[PDB]
């Protein structure tokens, strides 16, 4: 069995029935509307269904006839590439490497040695992929799309004036040649080197030589031009700064391309985030913030190394979702566990070419841009608050409802929530929106705060909420959700120069979350001991992510300090209290 053998067999992303999607939409706005607003929306939806919507839907079906995935390109552009805000901080997702839970606890002076093994394991994963030896993900006996794995290595974003682009240079052995070098950033400088020698991959000791070399050289020398810091800027500014950089020297492009084509970017930081199995929220903060001088935010995969021997990953959310990062990080985690975090092979260090430094040609302007880039990222990142804790009826649904209750209790009202649903059953399927703030969820939350509510009433309603969310997650993962569907109708209109349907201008459309207005941006990040996170979707919102282990729930929450109403720490405390009451409710109900 080969990694991508089932791709030509995957079913097309479906287009839900118009009536079904509109019914689900109407039901979803109920929690945020009074009698009058709902009647208005109902009439808007009915007309849409009878006229313009019916026609736009037909055109969407026509699009699906010629594309195995009618949404792919649109989603990439609309959700990511066209967006102009700084993507490095506001869109990229990050995740700590969970090695400090065992063999690699935080400790000074272990950065280079542990780093050599980190590269080695990461690189062996690339070898697996290139040879298509990586196991095919399946749900029972049904194969899942594996395309996102092609975006892990040798992939990088390039800024555009109005639209960015993704460069995917990865290729399997059967497809052709794949770049074989990695890029290292240190003290505002960039270096590169081939990971292969005499046919095989270089070993940790050999990798430790390259890294040690780079570290020593830069340590007692002034910080370099830090061209990398420009990747953390507003997309259009970066696009222009990039063009200017290239004009100063045609060669500068060659350097940019070298970074773009590298298997991945490895970053050396001098900071040391507090990382212990108990508290490690600081790892998330330095991962999203850190020092721009050594990060390449356009890279699909940027492995980060801290001074205290801690590691983390920062990824461009555009080309793929967090599950690929989770899988390689877990693979590495298993390797570390098997080897007790040590290299026990030959200590021989063959004579391999030293790392080559990438020296860009810059003037006074470029340096001012770099200076400006660093400052804006640091200032913006400093407003980020991260709360990470561990807590010790599907678990995901349990957590989603617990969050509904926590937000309801903390803020006094239902929080429109976005939960990621994977659609990998389909060709190049990525995500769909699951709207956790349902009528059922709210009815339950009210009963939990109702003193006159009986124990049986609360359990009964909690179960009805569970049932609703389960059906929701199922339909969405099966391509029967409605959020992407409505986006498709909207895009059909725009693409032909036709007016925006009234349905999208409706106050309830955005109040329920449409248009990227979810006060709770969430997703399960798997069951592989890796955690991920992104900043909130809205200024007065939260980012809430989590992963599940057989004996615990791990969570990561983000909020903006500049928003006095939100507090990541307080919300986490509230959801833990929520888990408790929900457990007790089931136990006492057990009877």
């Amino acid at each position: 069995e080969r990694t991508f053998q089932y791709q030509d067999s995957l079913p097309s992303l479906p287009v839900p029935a118009l009536e079904e999607s509109l019914k689900k939409y109407l039901e979803s706005v109920k929690p945020f509307a009074n009698e009058d607003e709902y009647k208005k929306t109902e009439e808007i939806v009915q007309k849409f269904q009878e006229g313009a919507g019916k026609r736009l839907h037909q055109k969407l079906l026509e699009r699906a006839r010629g594309k195995r995935n009618w949404l792919e390109e649109w989603w990439l552009n609309v959700a990511y590439l066209d967006v102009r805000i700084p993507s490095q901080l506001n869109v990229n997702f990050v995740g700590p490497c969970p090695h400090f839970e065992h063999y690699w606890p935080a400790r000074e002076g272990t950065q280079l040695e542990r780093g050599s093994m980190m590269l080695w394991h990461n690189l062996n994963y690339w070898q697996l992929l290139r040879r298509e030896k990586l196991p095919v993900h399946k749900s029972g006996n049904t194969p899942l799309d594996m395309n996102q794995f092609r975006m892990l290595f040798s992939t990088c974003k390039v800024p555009g004036i109005t639209r960015d682009s993704i460069m995917n240079y990865f290729k399997t052995e059967s497809e052709g040649h794949c770049p074989t070098h990695i890029a290292v950033l240190c003290r505002g400088r960039a270096f590169v080197f081939d990971v292969l020698h005499e046919g095989c991959l270089i070993t940790p000791p050999e990798l430790l030589r390259q890294l040690t070399y780079i570290h020593k050289k830069c340590s007692n020398e002034p910080v370099g031009p830090s061209i990398a810091a420009l990747t953390s800027e507003e997309r259009t500014r970066w696009a222009k700064a990039r063009e200017y950089l290239i004009s100063l020297d045609p060669e500068n492009l060659t350097l940019l391309e070298k970074i773009q084509t590298s298997l991945f970017v490895y970053s050396i930081e001098d900071s040391s985030p507090h990382a212990t199995p108990e508290e490690y929220s600081q790892v998330f903060e330095m991962l999203l913030g850190g020092d721009p001088s050594v990060r390449w935010g356009d890279k699909s995969y940027n492995l980060i190394s801290f001074a205290n021997g801690i590691f983390g990953m920062c990824c461009d959310h555009a080309p793929y979702d967090a599950m690929v990062m989770v899988n390689i990080a877990h693979y590495v985690d298993e390797r570390v566990l098997e080897t007790e975090g040590r290299w026990k092979g030959s200590e021989k260090v063959r004579d391999i070419p030293l790392p080559e430094e990438l020296v860009f040609t810059v003037d006074e302007k470029i340096l001012n841009d770099v200076s400006q880039a660093k400052a804006q990222h640091l200032k913006a990142a400093s407003d980020l608050q991260i709360a990470a804790s561990t807590f010790t009826l599907h678990p995901d649904t349990f957590i989603q409802l617990a969050l509904q209750l926590a937000y309801y209790r903390l803020h006094g009202r239902p929080g429109c929530c976005y939960e990621t649903a994977m659609t990998r059953y389909f060709y190049h399927g990525r995500t769909e929106t699951v709207r956790s703030c349902t009528v059922e969820a709210v009815r339950w939350c009210q009963s939990m705060q109702d003193p006159s509510a009986s124990l049986l009433e609360r359990q009964q309603k909690m179960l009805e909420a569970f049932a609703k969310h389960n059906k929701m997650m199922k339909d969405c993962s099966h391509g029967k959700g409605f959020d992407r569907h409505l986006l498709g109708l909207l895009l059909i209109a725009k693409e032909e120069g036709l007016p925006v349907p009234e349905l999208f201008e409706d106050p309830l459309f955005s109040r329920s979350g449409g248009g990227g207005n979810f006060v709770l941006s969430t997703s399960l990040v798997g069951y592989l001991r890796v955690q991920g996170v992104v900043v909130p979707m809205v200024h007065n919102g939260y980012g809430f992510f989590y992963h599940i282990r057989d004996d615990r729930f791990v969570v990561a929450c983000s909020s903006w300090r500049s928003c006095p109403e939100t507090d990541a720490e307080k919300l986490v405390q509230m959801i833990f209290h929520a888990f408790h009451d929900m457990i007790q409710l089931m136990n006492t109900a057990h009877l």
